[PDB]
């Protein structure tokens, strides 16, 4: 699913996802965040299963965003799990973790916990 | 915490994470798991906060891991989000999303989480 | 919002969740799941915020499920920790954790997490 | 597991939670907070598996609190989902989701995830 994950993408949000699937399982690229501490572009990286399974199930993956640019700093990590649904209306169905850097005394409400759904338009 | 965070950690679980941070916040290593449908190294990458907070905060950080490498291929992905801890008994504490690829169907049931703290010792 | 949670709601799966807000707080009621190990009606009790704030916040609420009755026992619980969001379509927005009972080694896979949306039709 | 789960427990926060195992599969009691928006104990709610597995497996459980009592609203709830290990050293393993009322504006940040562990002693 090279093919398929590569390119942009736009959750319910209206954050962009733009990203490139290597034939290795690599993911690179960019994300900019509608909500939040955050403005512009974000690097990530990730992982995608390169050989999944032909039953019809999704193809999992995932990827990380630390909320630090060149503009601002939001001392914090994103990381979104999920499986990519290939076909007509292509998804990307995800949930994620949103960890905050904090005190030892604040670490019980350091991460944040949501699910994103990105489609191939928005 | 590009050299606190470099090296090699161990879980709970007995599982090795090989870790290098690079001075532009990316971690790129190599995952080993004690436990699952899982052996030997799989390919890791992420992103970790390079310019933290000075109050006495902790580093964001996450990384992927999707379950394919030569020996086996799981079919899934793991994302953990956390924090680094530095000092004589550093500590990066995280928490996961493991994904498996599913059918419409089993969507709901795709996604297990759980809780990870790594040490330099174990 | 006794009035507005009370009553007969389904998720997107087509699962049934069936309510009675208390004027203390209490939430009673049965759930069936369309899917999983599970058939007809279980015992559920929560707590829900019965004096919310007034600047347009939804209402915070919980519940759980033991997933044995009279017919199976699946032995697992599942949580779900939402907030209700009254108007002329009135929604539940939820994450749920679902705990299977393991044995030590299998501690690690114990927690399914996903997200459920109720609405008052379907 | 009526007499197991039964009784008063303190988990790594030093929080406590006092907890009644009904024969019908209940839990009720109170529980008090050592962290965050709250004072004196809440009313909880919940559910554990009255009939369970005989291989050494752990009891599933859940439960509820809404973070409103007659000193404080925090216009919050938390589930605590897990499982009760029995032995000499009994522990209830759990992680939970904290839900937060918001606007629809900021829903994606309505939810903190995290775990905690209880036991007899602390």
């Amino acid at each position: 699913d090279e093919a398929g994950i590569t390119g942009t993408w736009y959750n319910q949000l209206g954050s962009t996802f733009i990203v490139t699937a290597g034939a290795d399982g690599a993911l690179t690229g960019t994300y900019e965040s509608a909500v939040g501490n955050a403005e512009s572009r974000y690097v990530l990286t990730g992982r995608y299963d390169s050989a999944p399974a032909t039953d019809g199930s999704g193809t999992a993956l995932g990827w990380t965003v630390a909320w630090k640019n060149n503009y601002r700093n939001a001392h914090s990590a994103t990381t979104w799990s999920g499986q990519y649904v290939g076909g007509a209306e292509a998804r990307i169905n995800t949930q994620w973790l949103l960890t905050k850097g904090t005190t030892e005394a604040n670490a019980w409400k350091s991460t944040l916990v949501g699910h994103d759904t990105f489609t191939k338009v928005k």
